[PDB]
């Protein structure tokens, strides 16, 4: 037999349960795979790479010791083979270059946990691939219907809050569907009448979303250092769809993207202006707003699931200082969240 | 005719206002005397580079490029002129760049008004030009007694407190000074009675301090970045001696130096490990207290003024993963800090 679900639902099972993709995305990190092939990456491999990141992060801020943070950098990429050619590897020396490997490490992280997924569970030749790959998501995924009225509000999101200055590209909906993952139902309960609670998006890599939807979204791991995130060990959303759809890191090869709708209970908002690196929160507080200058306009709120949905035009609300140009809202605890649509988009790039 | 005042507060009153001293710390921050003389110096010249660090702030943090950043970084440079041997503009492009450049700020502003109150008064050849000097600190200091148990408290607090990575140098107490600026007691009524008020080590290099006395601590402006110092812009503190020590900026050309002791109004204080640029806490909180691996003994306290006077050895807090060696204590509010002992220390070096 062969798979009689939805077609764009198998469609999307073949992306994300992709192996080219999985080992392309390596390459874009110019690692070396025949000193490190996909089989031979693990989760423990990456909790190292993690604490020699949270190595520098400690001798830079406790003391000046600039040997040893050569001596590091320099064992980073001796546990991560790369392979740049004749070109210098980037010397880890700095928050800039900090925060770029633990994005990768994260990617890394959820490559593992799909390849993991994909060697993972049973054998079963008689079924189809894709059924099979379907069942350990631990998700049900149900094809949104274009007419539904969620999907023109879903298209009045997408449409309205692209920005202006992410000018490279423009978007339009392919997929959208309405999974639902194996228990966030009962452990999204707790924080399901806290008020003040948004839908907003999270962009990622099209690959990771094997471990996004089995596992759902996470936060970063202990061994992780906390300044290789701007706010800290959280989650990160934004309200503006161009925001999180450059976290897709889509490209001319992999124009397609994925980004997800998510109820977030975000409650008392500690709205800062700047970075700021952190654990856990005050008592009081249960989420973080980075305050940009542009934001949705508030007039154009609605309400949906009882839920908002900002889904005006970019505005200037009168922001004096800060370092980001757009909103983007933090929760700390993975309970907070409540996955609820997944869109396939197409990025159409200009010249 | 002769002054009046002790030999000590003399050789102080001196020692701040040398003239030669401020021209001396303004070429150790590379700044060309001969296109920013001392005399050229004026309030909006700064503040007007602070707001050019603060446009650089966002250029660095949103990652653009060195062709992009040149523009901004000669800006700066147009601004404030260097003086740089030979060479070509380095490029300003991180947080430390940043960080650096601010702390030279600071002391421009702090040493504009040293030059401003030298000049800005009456002169007379009939009355002395220190006590004619002293007149304007608006300061009552007076010199302690050095058997005063206040000074064998003194004594003991800097004795003990001097930190093991610090050892390179160790320091010795030559003078104490009692002082009260006018008016500063009025403005500490609010908080005079707050819970967990302590005696803390605050140290500065010495040609700041005419303006210190002049205009009390004083938080950075408006104009200035918040990524310039570890916890943004306020007030900040140490536990240690040794810590605010190294900020009098000594040397084997400069081994006299001058520290504070300031009663400070922590109140409840907002516990943090890394690095948080803000401009305003969490509501309730009133203080920031930086979560050093290091801290004076808790059960080696003890009450001068009814004040938490700590003074014990240094022992290991028990904290996991902290950037900070000590703690550092920060308020948030000009208001919460009273001035009591000024010191003047030689700083013995191992040359
Ligand atoms: C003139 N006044 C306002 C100086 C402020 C106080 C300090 C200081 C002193 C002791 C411990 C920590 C800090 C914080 C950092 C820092 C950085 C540069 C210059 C001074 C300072």
């Amino acid at each position: 037999m062969k798979s009689k679900l939805p077609k764009p639902v198998q469609d999307l099972i073949k992306m994300i349960f992709d192996v080219e993709s999985m080992k392309k995305a390596m390459v874009e990190y110019e690692i070396d795979l025949q000193k490190m092939p996909l089989g031979k990456l693990s989760k423990r491999q990456i909790q190292a790479a993690y604490s020699i990141l949270s190595e520098v992060q400690q001798a830079v801020s406790q003391g000046s010791s600039d040997s040893q943070i050569l001596d590091l950098s320099n064992r980073f990429y001796t546990l991560i083979p790369h392979d740049f050619g004749m070109k210098k590897p980037p010397l880890l020396n700095n928050a800039d270059s900090v925060q770029a490997k633990v994005e990768m490490l994260d990617n890394l992280l959820d490559i593992e946990v799909a390849y993991s997924l994909l060697r993972g569970g049973s054998d079963d030749s008689s079924k189809d691939p894709i059924d099979v790959n379907y069942e350990k998501l631990k998700t049900d995924i149900k094809v949104v219907d274009r007419d539904s009225e969620e999907a023109e509000i879903i298209r009045k999101y997408v449409k309205n809050t692209h920005a202006t200055t992410h000018n490279a590209y423009d978007l339009e909906v392919i997929d959208i569907f309405k999974i639902e993952r194996e228990g966030e139902c009962q452990r999204y309960k707790p924080f399901k009448q806290l008020h003040n609670r948004r839908l907003l998006w999270h962009g990622s890599r099209t690959t990771n979303f094997a471990g996004i939807l089995s596992q759902g979204l996470r936060i970063a791991p202990p061994e992780a250092p906390v300044t290789g995130y701007m706010f800290g060990k959280g989650i990160y959303f934004a309200d503006m769809v161009s925001k999180s759809a450059n976290y897709c890191h889509t490209s001319q090869g992999d124009p397609i993207g994925l980004i997800l709708l998510g109820e977030v209970a975000l409650g008392n908002m500690y709205e800062l202006k700047h970075a700021s690196h952190i654990s856990k929160l005050p008592k009081g507080k249960h989420s973080v707003k980075g305050l940009g200058k542009t934001t949705p306009d508030p007039s154009a709120n609605i309400s949906l699931d009882g839920v908002d949905v900002p889904l005006g035009t970019g505005i200037s609300s009168g922001v004096n200082d800060t370092s980001l140009l757009y909103n983007e809202y933090i929760v700390y605890d993975i309970a907070q969240v409540n996955l609820k649509y997944l869109l396939k988009l197409k990025f159409n790039f200009k010249t």
